[PDB]
């Protein structure tokens, strides 16, 4: 399945296995040096969350003071 991971202020697609889930995805991104939250549809993704192919995941990174606005 395909997953469009959106970075703080950037966009980058990701190739996932069949019937993949937030678990596998989180792993791929986790493998890298950076590690931020990955939620979609304005809601957090469950470890067993399985959307589908050609999906979109919003990657939110931690900031100072969380974020007022």
């Amino acid at each position: 399945m395909l997953v469009i991971v959106r970075l703080q202020d950037q966009t980058l697609p990701f190739e996932l296995p069949a019937g993949a889930r937030a678990s596998q995805l989180s792993n791929l991104l986790s493998s890298s040096g950076m590690a931020f939250s990955l939620h979609t549809q304005g809601r957090v993704l469950s470890e067993a969350a399985e959307l589908n192919d050609k999906m979109v995941i919003d990657a939110f990174v931690p900031a100072d003071g969380a974020g007022l606005e």
